């Protein structure tokens, strides 16, 4: 039977493992992924409407690419089109540095769902969330949880059998130059990758990026001269890139947070 296919994502220590093992229980397999030791996880459940087979993504800070595997790893399955969404595990107790991944798989279009986890650990630091808020500037489902006590998996279970495309709402205002050389660099990758996974990459090799270079087909050729404009437009435009992303994280838990 075709299963619904689920990518799960978060940083190290944020309650991934605890919520894939909550969710799957002895219905899972170990093996390696292709061609690494780095060991693959997924394993099966259950929602109302939905067979699932649930894969354990290694741990990130990012998506970006002396890099190390689990972030390529992470990076390459996100970008493969295997997984029909993703549940981004996000620490509420360390919000904004866990949101950087988030952006990151809301720039790229991914179906998302996100298992806001530590919620005990961020009230006892007297923190607390503003969950639709959040939900509202991110364009996707956002679903509070503590897994250790499996607070929160019916409420996940319910909103993967809603699972639908992300509101494409704006979220880095990155400035316009940087927009537009993304765009040109988008136009002459393969065909076939969609268009906001395009600009994703586009913006990744303006960066630095040099693993999304590999996707970019013969944009890779034009990324030199595109550089060379925007050095001559601004100072530090991979900076620019880097700030824009903080800039918008920062404001969303300015409002969210307290
Ligand atoms: N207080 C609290 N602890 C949690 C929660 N989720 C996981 N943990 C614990 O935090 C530690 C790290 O969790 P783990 O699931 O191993 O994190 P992973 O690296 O992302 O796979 C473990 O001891 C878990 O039992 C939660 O919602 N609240």
């Amino acid at each position: 039977m075709k299963k619904l296919t689920i990518g799960l994502i978060g940083n190290p220590n944020s309650g991934k493992t605890t919520l894939f093992n909550q969710l799957t229980g002895s219905r899972q397999r170990v093996g390696n992924w292709a061609g690494v030791t780095v060991e693959r996880k997924e394993g099966q459940f259950s929602t109302t409407d939905h067979q699932v087979t649930l894969v354990d993504l290694p741990g990130t800070y990012s998506l970006t690419t002396q890099t190390s595997l689990d972030e390529q790893i992470a990076c390459h399955y996100i970008l493969s089109g295997d997984a029909d969404l993703l549940i981004n595990v996000v620490d509420a107790s360390n919000l904004e540095r866990n949101l950087y991944l988030t952006l990151q798989l809301l720039e790229l279009g991914i179906p998302c769902i996100v298992a806001l986890n530590m919620l005990d650990i961020a009230e006892k630091q007297n923190i607390r969330i503003e969950i639709d808020a959040l939900s509202a500037r991110l364009g996707c489902p956002v679903i509070p949880l503590v897994s250790t006590r499996g607070r929160g998996i019916e409420a996940l279970k319910l909103a993967i059998d809603r699972y639908k495309a992300n509101e494409n709402v704006e979220l880095v205002h990155y400035a316009q130059p940087l927009l537009n050389e993304a765009d040109s660099l988008a136009k002459v990758m393969p065909s076939d990758i969609p268009l906001k996974q395009r600009r994703w990459l586009g913006l990744q090799m303006l960066e630095g990026d040099i693993y999304s270079r590999a996707y970019a087909g013969e944009a890779s050729q034009h990324l030199d001269a595109a550089l060379a404009r925007l050095r001559n437009e601004m100072d530090d435009p991979a900076l620019h890139i880097a700030d824009a992303r903080y800039q918008c994280i920062a404001a969303i838990c300015d409002v969210v947070s307290n």
